[PDB]
């Protein structure tokens, strides 16, 4: 069976308490120290507000959780605690409850979420390299901590383009990696789902996040956002196969003994693998380089186990200008 190439044993080498989130007992502080100022977003299991800590005037973000998901709350809390101090991971300041209702909430550091008003037109080639490198630091960190994010997408990446700060948010779908464990494929968001999810392959790993990363890189350098625009989960795989090829998909399935839902036979068609240069034109040529294409080609691979790790991606020549500026 399939196994991560990196970080495969790291949870088993740690104390059980590190990964046994069901046994975790958070310490719940007092939400009454926080004044909600403005709604920032809302999801199936939470709602997010900008807030002030009235005791010290600190601006923060409060994610109020639907309380019935007790196991899922412990999971997210323990993951965030394990990731404390990780580079470019959103900082969990505290875990609090309304002291009367006991509804739990998470308090995060505030970030300026730049409102990109022109579909990222303002970001240069160097900016894309710089922020991709920052995002990869977060993914290498969490993977090294035995955790898969499982919902990497633009919505979950805060960038303060004033201060050049990046944070990976929303750890509510994240999960500990244990070799040979079969995971639920109902994770990630449609456009960022790896082929393994779309073909119902449960034995996936950190490399799922690297597919999502690759989708983001393709959309940044080519300016087609999202890059793979499925109308539903079936069509999502078709959109991928139109680029990566159908014979190539079947070789992946064969390698891992993956059964394909037969509804796909009526919609996949026959598609030759496309050269990445096909996506270049006058509107994106300034963001595309041989290095970018080589990196992308090594991320957007069917075979999860052969995709670059976050560290291998960071070590690619595409990021040499960032590293050199980071030291010069
Ligand atoms: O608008 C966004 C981000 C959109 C966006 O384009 N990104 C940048 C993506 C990007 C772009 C270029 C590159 Cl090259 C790279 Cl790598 C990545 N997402 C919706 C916000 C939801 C509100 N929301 C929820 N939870 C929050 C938390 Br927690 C905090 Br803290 C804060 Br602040 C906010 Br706001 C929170
Ligand atoms: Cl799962």
């Amino acid at each position: 069976g399939s196994r991560a190439r990196v970080y495969a044993e790291v949870n088993s080498l740690r104390s059980r308490e590190y990964w046994d989130y069901e046994a975790h007992v958070p310490s719940w502080g007092n939400q009454d120290d926080y004044q909600l100022v403005r709604k920032l977003g809302r999801g199936k299991y939470s709602e997010v507000f900008e807030a002030i800590n009235i005791t010290n005037n600190e601006r923060v973000v409060v994610k109020i959780l639907k309380p019935v998901k007790k196991k899922k709350i412990k999971r997210e809390v323990k993951i965030l605690e394990n990731l404390r101090g990780g580079t470019n991971i959103i900082k969990l300041i505290d875990t609090v409850k309304d002291p009367v209702s006991k509804t739990p909430a998470l308090v995060f550091e505030y970030i300026n979420n730049t409102d990109f008003k022109q579909l990222y037109q303002i970001l240069t080639d160097f900016d894309i390299r710089f922020y991709m490198y920052e995002l990869l630091k977060a993914l290498d960190y969490c993977h090294s901590k035995g955790i898969m994010h499982r919902d990497v997408k633009p919505h979950n990446v805060m960038i303060d383009h004033q201060q050049k700060k990046l944070r990976l948010i929303d750890w509510g779908l994240a999960e500990f990696y244990h070799p040979a464990q079969e995971y639920n494929v109902r994770v990630a968001s449609r456009y960022f789902k790896g082929p393994e999810l779309l073909v119902d392959y449960q034995m996936y790993d950190y490399s799922l996040d690297m597919w999502s990363l690759g989708c983001m890189l393709a959309s940044m350098i080519f300016r087609r956002e999202p890059f793979f625009h499925g109308q539903d989960n079936y069509d999502q795989l078709v959109r991928i196969a139109k680029v990566l090829g159908t014979e190539e998909l079947y070789g992946y399935l064969k390698k891992y003994h993956i059964d394909l839902d037969p509804h796909f036979n009526d919609i996949l068609g026959q598609h030759s693998r496309k050269r990445w240069e096909n996506f270049i034109h006058s509107e994106n040529r300034h963001l595309v380089s041989p290095e970018a294409l080589d990196l992308l080609d090594k991320l957007l691979r069917y075979d999860h186990q052969q995709r670059l790790t976050a560290k291998e991606a960071m070590e690619h020549p595409y990021f040499y200008p960032v590293v050199k500026e980071q030291s010069q």
